[PDB]
DNA sequence: GGGGTGTGGTAG
DNA sequence: ATCGCTACCACACCCC
């Protein structure tokens, strides 16, 4: 039991905090790639042709957390039991399930106590806890079957899970569906050996999004090859309105609200007009929905495929605590704030860099919400309040930054015991070269 | 056109 | 108990 005015607490909550895990893999996923092609241009130009394969564990963490589970939990079958992944008996998160607890409606995200009265009376609802490291050895043997293969011009990391890999189409060329269902069903079995039992979907096609939409029809454990040519009514109306990548839960409503609850993107592709889309949901995303509904990419999702080493470049760094906020006074806060600039700095310096602004974020518990809330530790209902400031020179320098940030705590005028979380954000990041001469 | 701000949304 | 992170894109409204 860590708490949140121990100086240990932020080395336990990232200890045990799956999206903390989730977004620390990403961020060294993309300095690797990096890393590995800092010389090798390899470059993608709209005049050339290429195929996708998005390529995805399926539920990776309980697929992970069931085939290396301590003997405590020797009593489930994968293929036969409602499998969860989680840290606690209630109000905790389910990180991951699998297909059979799919089944009866379970999803990721859902709290445990929801998805146990969703199980008819009889079966039984099996929590298996996490296995970070192991989570990431599988994920290295995945990463590491994909490049022995050498048949991939360009390997994007997307998660720790999860990759889109592009192999270029020479005009002079010519493919055939046999060659990719091939391709498709060796990479399945080289990692389904390459990591002892996980298996892989893939979805293949000649656009971002498409591939996306066909890995989506070809779960659990399967392989779909979907191309422009191949579209039909049949594929869209296989698919919710939040399978389009950009249509989140607000989104969603809003797609709903607008077009008269469509519940195939067959239905909001009938429905829809551009500009009436536009109007629904944004201007850009708007556009995006809509060139995805003809199987396209827009310009900023073709970008990643044209110059990948400037996408996957990191231009923010920050830590977000949401749980466990539990400050009595303000000298609590300040040193928490300290803690946390400490370790941003940390990671500012392992990447060589500076930054020439700053952000502090807070959850305010509403003035209506119970002090204690539903989920132990738990943030609650909250009020939002950020405010951000302009360095004079870059700067790593913790003097600066960490007054700076308790300044900015202090005009958004929160008492420490209504604090439920706590952001700091470096949002400008600066190089640091050989040249550090004034 | 540019830059400025605080907020909202998405994603594994 | 329980671990509700974090990067980046978009927008509204603001400054001349
Ligand atoms: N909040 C979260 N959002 C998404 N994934 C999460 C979250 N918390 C934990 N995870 C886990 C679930 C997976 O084991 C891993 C990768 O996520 P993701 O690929 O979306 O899910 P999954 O592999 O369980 O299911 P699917 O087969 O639908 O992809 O991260
Ligand atoms: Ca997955
Ligand atoms: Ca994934
Ligand atoms: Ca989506």
């Amino acid at each position: 039991i860590v708490a949140c005015d121990d100086p240990d607490f932020l080395t336990s909550y990232f200890a045990h905090s799956r999206l903390h895990h989730l977004s620390a893999w990403k961020a060294n996923l993309k300095d690797k790639f990096l890393n590995e092609n800092i010389h090798k241009y390899t470059k993608i130009t709209d005049k050339d042709t290429y195929i996708i394969f998005h390529i995805d564990f399926d539920c990776f963490f309980a697929t992970v957390a069931y085939l290396c589970r301590s003997s405590s939990f020797s009593a489930c079958d994968f293929k036969r039991d409602p499998i969860v992944v989680c840290h606690g008996t209630k109000n905790s998160d389910i990180a991951s399930c699998n297909y059979v607890a799919r089944s009866y409606g379970i999803k990721n995200g859902m709290w445990v106590s929801q998805a146990e009265k969703m199980l008819p009376n009889g079966i039984k609802l099996i929590s298996l806890p996490y296995t970070f490291e192991q989570f990431q050895l599988k994920s290295e043997a995945f990463y590491s079957t994909l490049k022995r293969l050498n048949i991939f011009n360009l390997i994007l990391p997307i998660s720790i899970d999860e990759a889109v890999c592009v192999r270029i189409i020479p005009d002079n060329i010519h493919n055939t569906n046999t060659l990719n269902a091939r391709l498709c069903e060796e990479i399945r079995q080289e990692i389904f050996q390459g990591t002892n039992g996980c298996t892989v979907s893939i979805g293949c096609s000649d656009s971002l999004v498409l591939a996306r939409l066909a890995l989506k029809m070809a779960k659990p454990n399967g392989y779909n090859i979907t191309f422009k040519s191949n579209l039909s009514e049949e594929f869209w109306s296989s698919f919710k309105l939040d399978d389009l990548p950009g249509v989140g839960h607000s989104t969603l409503s809003r797609l709903e609200s607008t077009f008269d609850s469509p519940h195939s993107l067959n239905d909001l592709r009938k429905r829809y007009t551009l500009d009436a889309l536009k109007a629904s949901v944004g201007s850009k995303l708007g556009m995006k929905i809509h060139l995805a509904l003809q199987g396209q990419d827009d310009e900023e999702s073709l970008k990643i495929l044209y110059d990948p080493k400037e996408v996957l470049q990191r231009k923010s760094l920050s830590i977000d605590i949401n749980w466990g906020i539990r400050f009595k006074n303000i000298t609590q806060v300040d040193l928490f704030i300290e803690r946390g600039c400490q370790y941003l700095l940390e990671k500012l310096n392992e990447i060589n860099k500076t930054t020439s602004q700053i952000t502090l974020k807070l959850m305010r518990r509403c003035k209506d919400a119970p002090i204690e809330p539903p989920k132990y530790m738990g943030m609650g209902r909250c009020d939002s309040f950020s405010r951000s400031s302009r360095l004079g020179i870059p700067t790593n320098e913790f003097g600066i930054i960490a007054t700076e940030m308790k300044s900015l705590y202090r005009t958004l005028g929160c008492p420490p015991m209504e604090l439920r979380g706590l952001a700091l954000q470096f949002n400008k990041l600066v190089d640091v070269g050989p040249d550090n001469n004034q």
